[PDB]
Order: structure tokens, then sequence, then C-alpha cells
């Protein structure tokens, strides 16, 4: 954060959906992009297709 004196700053953490793009202000990346922990941008959201189907997909398969 830009303080009164341009001398000592204060890096206040942004929200969970805000990426540290610049050093003075955060930005917002599009959907399916989770902000990374480090200053790298936004990583893609891991998407699956229910291959195993253990919790609530093996009983329908067995009945079928």
């Amino acid at each position: 954060t830009v303080k009164g004196m341009p001398c000592c700053w204060h890096c206040e953490p942004c929200t969970g959906y805000q990426y540290q793009v610049d050093r003075y202000t955060c930005k917002t990346c599009p959907y399916d992009m989770r902000p990374t922990e480090n200053r790298t941008g936004c990583r893609p959201i891991p998407i699956i297709k229910l291959e195993w189907g253990s919790p609530w997909a093996v009983l329908p398969l067995f009945l079928a």
C-alpha cells in the first residue's frame, strides 16, 4: 500500500479471489483460475470426470 511517505510500505493481503499482479494493487483473473500462493498468477482449476466414482457413483453402477 502506498503510504503518506513513499518510504516504508505495508503489504496487506488481498482476498482469496484476488491475484497479486502488481506491487501496489491486486487484480482479478477469469473463472476456473485460482490465485496461486506465490506471486505467479492464477493456476487452472483441477477438473475431473468421475473416473473412480467411489462415494456416490459405484452403487448406481452396481444397480445398473
